[PDB]
Parts: structure tokens; C-alpha cells; sequence
DNA sequence: ATGCCTACCACA
DNA sequence: GTGGTAGGC
């Protein structure tokens, strides 16, 4: 409720101011896309474009995954795209992974993600007896000369989390003898511009209706677009009716957990 | 016409 | 300890 109240009172305070078959909807307002949603039979979700001005100001998009990847696939158009991952809608367990790289001059980024992945996959063993590997995560880069950045969704056989709030729950459980410097996990510990220790996973991207860039998309003043990472373990199995392409988009997508009449949906509580 | 929220500092 | 905010995702 403390949630709900204080979304629904800007609402209040923004109120202040043939063919083919498409569902091509834009919205000014995060609240008028998902409420068009729920009064949408077909199965829709809501993307965020960047606008043209160097702010963070977003247009919501409404429609289906195909329709979306069709008109997104040739990256001619909608350039620096964001999923919104809806609150309270089951999610896959996702990272956002970042250092300064003239600020951890010794670190070995690939290596800290390969580790990271190793003890968060002994983590969701211990406490939800769930198995996976690097072979179901989900590499994706955005590093620069100057940013090492690494996004991972992990691709969980029958398994996903209630929504984005529970996965950072569970971050910030088992990250917490990392968190106490700021198990041994000295080796996430990294150094922002000014010196000061940050964790290398952004535990700020667990938030409700958090934007998450797509893949193949860029920062709106940037050029380095999401693509699959060289050492990527994960891979789609193929099928003669999608493109290999579409199948990786899928898979990114964190609100796109796979239909299963087995679904194990793990919780983790304050 | 973006949305979200913690870390941080000043006050009983 | 809370306010109470603006700085960052
Ligand atoms: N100003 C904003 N408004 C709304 N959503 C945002 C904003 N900034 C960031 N987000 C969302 C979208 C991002 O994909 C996500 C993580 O932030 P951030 O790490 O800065 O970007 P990123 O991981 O997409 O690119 P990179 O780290 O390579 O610059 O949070
Ligand atoms: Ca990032």
C-alpha cells in the first residue's frame, strides 16, 4: 500500500496538467501505458525510448515482443531502448555489473564475473535448492576504454523470482559480507572515480518499474550498444521458425520468464 | 509531460 | 534515530 499510494498520488498531481493486426500504442505517462496493458487482451509490455534531449526524459511504447523485434531488429530505428520491468511481475534473476577501469587498474573483470556467477549460483543452491551454471546466464557487454559493463540474465529452467523487488532481497542477503566492507567476497569490492569502495554489482537497478537497457540498444549520447559478450555460455536452442537473434532478444528480456506448467517462483523477504 | 529511492547529513 | 533531500541509477 505504501507502494501504491505514492504512485497513484502523482497521477493525481500529473492530472494537474483491412489492416494488420498492430498494437502500436505510445504514452507520455509510465501509469496511461500500464493501465492500456491491462486493458489489452493480446500479451503487451511497455518499452521506455530516450528522448532526443540529453535528459532522462522517457515516451513509453506498448506492444507485443514480435511486433517490437520486427521494427527494432535492422537498428535503423528505435535507437536506446529500455524494458520496463513491471513491479510485482515475476522476473528473471538479472545484473548490473560496472567499475571504473583507470580506478581498478589490477582488476580482471572477466574473471570477477565468473566468480560472481560461481557464488551466486552456490547461493540459490543453498537457499532454494535451484542448479545452474554459467551455461544459463546470459552475457551481455557495454564496456568502454573507460567502463568495464557487463549486464547478466540468467535464463533459469522453471524458475524466476516473485518480481525485481525480491531479487535485490536476495543481493543484498548474500551480498552482505561484501557490503559490510563498504564468505570471502573481497574481489567485488571496486573504487569509484573518487577513491571510495562500491561493490561491483549495482544493487540500485532493484526498484520498482526499473528501466533496464535492451539488448542492442546505446545511452541516448552513446554509441556502445549491448551485444553478446565473447565469452557468453548461454545459447538458445535453435528453432527453424525464429531467428537466432530473436531467440538472444528473448532471452534478455527480465520480464520474459518462460511459460511452465512447473514454475517455481523463489521469494526472498526484508 | 521519465520514474525511482537510497545514502547522506542535520536535527531531537 | 528521523527528516528530507538531491544525487545517481
Ligand atoms: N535517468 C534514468 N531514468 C530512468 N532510468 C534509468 C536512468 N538511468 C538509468 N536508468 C536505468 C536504465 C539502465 O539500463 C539501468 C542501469 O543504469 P546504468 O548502469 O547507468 O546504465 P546501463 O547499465 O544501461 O549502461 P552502462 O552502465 O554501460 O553505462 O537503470
Ligand atoms: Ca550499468
Amino acid at each position: 500500500m505504501n507502494r501504491k499510494w505514492e504512485a497513484k498520488l502523482k497521477q493525481i498531481e500529473e492530472r494537474a496538467s483491412e489492416e494488420p493486426p498492430s498494437i502500436w500504442r505510445l504514452f507520455h505517462r509510465q501509469a496511461q501505458a500500464f493501465n492500456f496493458v491491462k486493458s489489452c487482451k493480446e500479451d503487451v509490455h511497455v518499452f521506455a525510448l530516450e528522448c532526443k534531449v540529453g535528459d532522462g526524459q522517457r515516451i513509453y511504447l506498448v506492444t507485443t515482443y514480435a511486433e517490437f523485434w520486427f521494427y527494432y531488429k535492422s537498428r535503423k530505428n528505435l535507437l536506446h531502448c529500455y524494458e520496463v520491468i513491471p513491479e510485482n511481475a515475476v522476473c528473471k534473476l538479472y545484473f548490473d555489473l560496472e567499475f571504473n577501469k583507470p580506478a581498478n587498474p589490477g582488476a580482471d573483470g572477466k574473471k570477477m564475473v565468473a566468480l560472481l556467477i560461481e557464488y551466486v549460483c552456490k547461493a540459490l543452491q543453498e537457499l532454494y535448492g535451484v542448479n545452474c551454471s554459467a551455461e544459463d546466464v546470459l552475457n551481455l557487454d557495454s564496456s568502454t576504454d573507460e567502463k568495464f559493463s557487463r549486464h547478466l540474465i540468467f535464463q533459469l529452467h522453471d524458475v524466476a523470482f516473485k518480481d525485481n523487488i525480491h531479487v535485490g532481497n536476495f543481493l543484498r542477503k548474500i551480498l552482505q559480507p561484501a557490503l559490510d566492507l563498504l564468505p570471502d567476497l573481497s574481489f567485488l569490492v571496486v573504487k569509484n572515480n573518487m577513491g571510495e569502495k562500491h561493490l561491483f554489482v549495482d544493487l540500485g537497478v532493484y526498484t520498482r518499474n526499473r528501466n533496464f537497457r535492451l539488448y542492442k540498444s546505446s545511452k541516448i549520447g552513446k554509441r556502445v550498444a549491448l551485444e553478446v559478450t565473447e565469452d557468453n555460455k548461454f545459447f538458445p536452442i535453435q528453432s527453424k521458425d525464429v531467428s537466432d537473434e530473436y531467440q538472444y532478444f528473448l532471452s534478455s528480456l527480465v520480464s520474459n520468464v518462460r511459460f511452465s506448467d512447473t514454475l517455481r517462483i523463489l521469494t526472498c523477504e526484508p
